[PDB]
């Protein structure tokens, strides 16, 4: 029971904190999280993710508390803090550049081209297109970034993020692992819920049981292999 | 402001949650944290560690948020949750057994013997004794624990914990990196502030600048070296 008319999209202003995550950015841009993107807690993320997307607490508590590590504060972050490389933020993003060779924070259209051009001849993105995109994005990083980090952990996060856009921006049952291109494109390009375009919050809860087989299938189809030491160590706090 | 006389030691009851950390347990046993050891946030830890020990927010925010990962809750833990092996809890503890070959949670006198017998002929523990104890405890784990984990991360946490007992249970300036045996022994064995015995909260702030060189010196004197997997990966949540 949520009124989205009470949660209009507004462009972030100059001092509004935004991060590398289109999911949290979009929530902020609709006031499900504070529009200023600051002093955000895990409880706020849980509630916002539920209200906006029908994403459940299981994934948001797990991801949320890892994200809290990126700030210097006891129990909040600014959305921009999440750019901290090697906590959650990773190389071979769908819409951002690798931190060693560019901007790991802002939407980048040239990077997004690979996703935007995926699944030619359908009007949806799906599990096989998502996997191909992941394969191609990793190949790009391996080719152009000598400092690329690619581990079981980064690969899992990446597949989770692909599963997120397929499910949250779905038309049908998020189970189907497919989302209209016109919805997903608005999500990434404008960090807006495509309400005008016909999108509605899922009526099916999106949780780890639902996401898990989608994640695993994306990974499997992506023809993935580790790089280097394959160490799943995260950065535990900023400025260590 | 803070009145220690209003914070008497009381033994935990059977349903009071206690963890592998004598620092947090002691605070709970004095009501600086909830005596039941539950529903504890990073802000609560920050305030309790300041009031009880003069430990500053820098280290408590960093450690606190890593510890939050051990629970299934959005922003709190039970003290017992911190026993989760491979988040913070590690092998070659000073006063607990390795989880693969015993109890990683409760104080164990036989394990503590090594610490208790360190620095023979002085009435203090100090940086060189702390280092010897760490060397000997790791040797014990390598000898007796087929599942031993020893990484740069576990070694650093271990030196941090040793620096904690040398500083928080100090008589003089915590700078000196030495603490009376009679204070440290009560701290570990009873998880009590040794007020009766003459201990007072440090009047010098204990923060990362103060602890850093003590930690590094303990590590250096401990003659530590990597032994296998040196991947400093933490466990990101329970039930994975
Ligand atoms: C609530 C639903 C969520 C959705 C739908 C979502 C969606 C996404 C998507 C699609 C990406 C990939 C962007 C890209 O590769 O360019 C992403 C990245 C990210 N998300 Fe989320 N997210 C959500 C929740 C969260 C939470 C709770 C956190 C942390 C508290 C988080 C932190 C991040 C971070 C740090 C990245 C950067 C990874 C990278 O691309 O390097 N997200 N998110
Ligand atoms: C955020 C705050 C804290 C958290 C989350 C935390 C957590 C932990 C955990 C999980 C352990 C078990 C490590 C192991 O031995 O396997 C531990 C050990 C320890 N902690 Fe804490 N701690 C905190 C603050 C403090 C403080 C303020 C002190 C001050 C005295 C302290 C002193 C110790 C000591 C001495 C040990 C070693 C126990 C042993 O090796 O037997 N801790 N801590
Ligand atoms: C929550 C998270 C995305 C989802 C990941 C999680 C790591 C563990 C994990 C394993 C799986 O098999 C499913 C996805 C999950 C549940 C990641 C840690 C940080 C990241 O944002
Ligand atoms: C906070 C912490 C103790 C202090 C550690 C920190 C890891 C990084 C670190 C490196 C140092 O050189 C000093 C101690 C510190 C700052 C640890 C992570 C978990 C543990 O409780
Ligand atoms: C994705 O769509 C393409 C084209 O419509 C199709 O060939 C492919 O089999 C689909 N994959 C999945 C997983 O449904
Ligand atoms: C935990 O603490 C919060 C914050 O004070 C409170 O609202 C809540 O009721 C508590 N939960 C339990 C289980 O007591
Ligand atoms: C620790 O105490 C012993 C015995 O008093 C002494 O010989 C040693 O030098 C001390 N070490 C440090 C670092 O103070
Ligand atoms: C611990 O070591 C034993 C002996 O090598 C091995 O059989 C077992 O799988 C290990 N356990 C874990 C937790 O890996
Ligand atoms: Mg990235
Ligand atoms: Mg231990």
């Amino acid at each position: 029971a949520v009124d989205f008319s009470a949660h209009p999209w507004k462009a972030p202003g100059p001092n509004d904190s935004r991060g590398p995550c289109p999911g949290l950015n979009t929530l902020a841009n609709h006031g499900f999280l504070p529009r200023n993107g600051r002093n955000i807690s895990v409880p706020m993320i849980v509630k916002a993710g539920f209200e906006g997307y029908n994403v459940q607490s299981d994934i948001l508590i797990l991801a949320g508390k890892v994200g809290m590590l990126t700030s210097r504060e006891a129990d909040t972050i600014s959305l921009e803090d999440l750019k901290l490389h090697g906590t959650i933020e990773h190389d071979a993003s769908l819409s951002r550049e690798d931190v060693a060779i560019g901007d790991n924070l802002h939407f980048n259209e040239a990077i997004f081209t690979t996703l935007a051009n995926s699944n030619p001849g359908a009007d949806v993105y799906n599990i096989s297109s998502a996997a191909q995109v992941q394969h191609d994005r990793l190949a790009d990083s391996v080719a152009r970034n000598p400092n690329v980090t690619n581990t079981d952990l980064t690969a899992t996060i990446r597949s989770s993020e692909s599963a997120f856009y397929l499910t949250v921006m779905s038309a049908g049952d998020p189970l189907r692992g497919e989302a209209p291109k016109k919805f997903v494109n608005v999500f990434f390009q404008e960090e807006r819920m495509p309400i005008k375009e016909g999108w509605k919050r899922s009526t099916t809860p999106i949780n780890l049981p639902l996401l898990g087989p989608i994640i695993d299938r994306i990974t499997e189809l992506s023809d993935w292999k580790p790089t280097g030491d394959n160490c799943g160590a995260i950065v535990l706090g900023p400025g260590l």
